């Protein structure tokens, strides 16, 4: 319980928060209610820490994968859009924000990573990963590199890992299996190996992060990067002649991005739930609301039918979709937090050459399952204690005192 007269909204610093705030100023102008857009760091880690005290914003924006965990900890209010409003959004976007049969967020846009390339350096982009090392060496004769992307976040590395058969959680019998992690298999080991070889062989640098990769591409120093729709604003401004296309194949298989649906959840502790719903339904999720955000930082393939339709002809959104088709929409189950942390640690560890790919992926295999492991052992502990207590009492009733 923190606000009453106003809406505080959290969104990631790489998204169009300036357009979001514009929508806020329009909401204030019509309503009298002040809207404050914030973009703090690590907001997806910060939210569950602050919302569990009665602090935290009224509306949080993130990809849908985190919302399962938030919902499970009781942190999101159930949203109540009517059927008419639901028909305004593509059905599959609604499923991404369904947890235990309840709607826990409003979907905004579908996001997938793509290959972004400088047409002046590289008029034909490579179709496979395997040809990138030779391309990197060729480009050195011009003082350029082939490719730079964010190696610090497993999101950007996942598509190459999943290509030859890496997965998060096997879907089976209408259930995600959470002792069945696919980060340790041969296809995952082949993908990470190839990445680590690129790094060790100096085609890439292990400490390359989001902003270093961005700068290199937007200044014209690298022929390619890998990024989502949000990144296109800055490329336009740099004036680099760029195309957006299919991610390269690995071992003849498509790269498989983990697809995110940018979503808006309402804090369960918020005393402004109705204002938040009003804001989201009638201000943000309209052509004009999404136009404001989208013209700041592109959203991708938007959830709202009428506006997606207005953006239908953009070849960059087409490539986003093609990349989404070859990928999978992320699970939103509570275990996603642990999966990401485990894969982050493993990539960073293998990249720096501290652990082998084998050791690092085996470690992530354990780390991603360790939560359900603890739960199983906790159950067994109390069941065994109950058994011993039962058996000790039945043995103790070998004799009893009587008056
Ligand atoms: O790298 C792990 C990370 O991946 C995804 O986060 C993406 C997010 O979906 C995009 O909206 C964009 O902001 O980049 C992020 C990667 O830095 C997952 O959504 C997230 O839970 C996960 O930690
Ligand atoms: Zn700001
Ligand atoms: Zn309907
Ligand atoms: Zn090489």
């Amino acid at each position: 319980k923190i606000e009453e007269g106003k809406l505080v909204i959290w969104i990631n610093g790489d998204k169009g928060y300036n357009g979001l705030a514009e929508v806020g100023k329009k909401f204030e102008k019509d309503t009298g209610i002040k809207v404050t857009v914030e973009h703090p760091d690590k907001l997806e880690e910060k939210f569950p820490q602050v919302a569990a005290t009665g602090d935290g914003p009224d509306i949080i924006f993130w990809a849908h994968d985190r919302f399962g965990g938030y919902a499970q900890s009781g942190l999101l209010a159930e949203i109540t859009p009517d059927k008419a409003f639901q028909d305004k959004l593509y059905p599959f976007t609604w499923d991404a924000v369904r947890y235990n049969g309840k709607l826990i967020a409003y979907p905004i846009a579908v996001e997938a990573l793509s290959l972004i390339y400088n047409k002046d350096l590289l008029p034909n982009p490579p179709k496979t990963w395997e040809e990138i090392p030779a391309l990197d060496k060729e480009l050195k004769a011009k003082g350029k590199s082939a490719l730079m992307f964010n190696l610090q976040e497993p999101y950007f590395t996942w598509p190459l890992i999943a290509a030859d058969g890496g997965y998060a959680f096997k879907y089976e019998n209408g259930k995600y299996d959470i002792k069945d992690v696919g980060v340790d298999n041969a296809g995952a080991k082949a993908g990470l190996t190839f990445l680590v070889d690129l790094i060790k062989n100096k085609h890439m640098n292990a400490d390359t992060d989001y902003s270093i990769a961005e700068a290199a591409f937007n200044k014209g120093e690298t022929a390619m990067t890998i990024n989502g729709p949000w990144a296109w604003s800055n490329i336009d401004t740099s004036k680099v002649n760029y195309g957006v296309t299919v991610l390269p194949t690995f071992k003849g298989q498509p790269s498989k991005p983990f697809v995110g649906v940018l979503s808006a959840g309402i804090n369960a502790a918020s005393p402004n739930k109705e204002l938040a719903k009003e804001f989201l339904e009638n201000y943000l999720l309209t052509d004009e609301g999404l136009e404001a955000v989208n013209k700041d930082k592109p959203l991708g393939a938007v959830a709202l039918k009428s506006y997606e339709e207005e953006l239908a002809k953009d070849p960059r959104i087409a490539a986003t979709m093609e990349n989404a088709q070859k990928g999978e929409i992320m699970p939103n189950i509570p275990q996603m937090s642990a999966f990401w942390y485990a894969v982050r640690t493993a990539v960073i560890n293998a990249a720096s050459g501290r652990q082998t790919v084998d050791e690092a992926l085996k470690d992530a295999q354990t780390n991603a399952a360790a939560s359900e492991e603890l739960r199983k052992r906790r159950e067994a502990y109390f069941e065994k204690q109950q058994q011993k207590q039962q058996q000790q009492q039945q043995q103790q009733q070998q004799g009893d005192l009587s008056g």
